[PDB]
């Protein structure tokens, strides 16, 4: 019965991208991204489903079956997968299993992380994509009236956004792991202020890779890279690499 919701995130000629979720299954942290990038067409995130509904905290593995069947009504051909945080190895594993389908993805695109990966959760997490008991009701009077994402971001979506993202916070960093080479061009879009024993894991995704893989300095830092002012230096860095020339 559960399934995840394919959500249309711009208004184009171009490639498509299809972004999944990180922890907490919401796609509202790709919404300044895909608003800033200009030479790509369809741009798509995938929601956990719940957050509308029976809530559902699924494995790893679930989580990646459920963004399969949903990112696979439109991709292939032409049509890249990505990721940020844990979205970026849910993104991988998502890719291979389109391919395990006959469906090929155009690339996969990560968003600053390696392969290897409570009020302070809130802050962190929903609370920087907002670019901000109490607190929550701080994010949900900032969410109220700005139209980016005051069509969803209830009170109830808040709380069903904070349980999953700490059910998958809890996700092995065994589990999540890639495994197999992937037969399609990785892009990795990586931050400059890591920690050095954070910074040295970025190579990995070569083990990953059986063809191209591409690394590409961007700006900010993990958590401000999707926010502005970085944002739009990324999106236009996705352009140049990636979209259409």
């Amino acid at each position: 019965d559960p399934t995840a919701k394919l959500v249309r995130l711009n208004p184009g000629d171009g490639p498509g991208i299809v972004f999944a979720p990180p922890a907490g299954g919401t796609v509202l942290g790709y919404i300044e991204l895909a608003r800033h990038l200009k030479g790509f067409g369809e741009i798509h995130g995938v929601e956990a489903p719940g957050l509308g509904e029976t809530p559902v905290y699924p494995s790893f593995e679930e989580m990646v079956q459920f963004c399969s069947d949903s990112a696979a009504g439109v991709a292939g051909d032409g049509v890249y997968i990505g990721g940020h945080a844990l979205g970026g190895h849910i993104a991988f594993y998502l890719a291979t299993m389109l391919l395990d389908r006959g469906i090929r993805p155009k690339g996969l695109i990560i968003l600053d992380t390696p392969p290897r990966l409570k009020v302070f959760i809130l802050a962190m997490g929903i609370g920087g994509m907002l670019d901000q008991e109490e607190a929550k009701q701080l994010l949900l009077d900032r969410a109220k009236n700005d139209p980016r994402v005051s069509a969803f971001l209830s009170e109830d979506y808040l709380d069903r956004f904070l349980r999953l993202q700490m059910h998958q916070l809890m996700y092995s960093r065994d589990v999540v792991l890639p495994q197999r080479k992937l037969d399609i061009p990785i892009h990795v879009f990586r931050t400059k202020n890591h920690a050095p024993e954070v910074a040295r894991l970025f190579s990995a995704w070569e083990n990953y890779a059986a063809g191209e893989v591409t690394f590409v300095d961007i700006p900010g830092d993990h958590a401000t890279m999707l926010r502005a002012p970085h944002v739009s230096e990324v999106a236009q860095l996705l352009d140049r690499h990636c979209g259409l020339p």
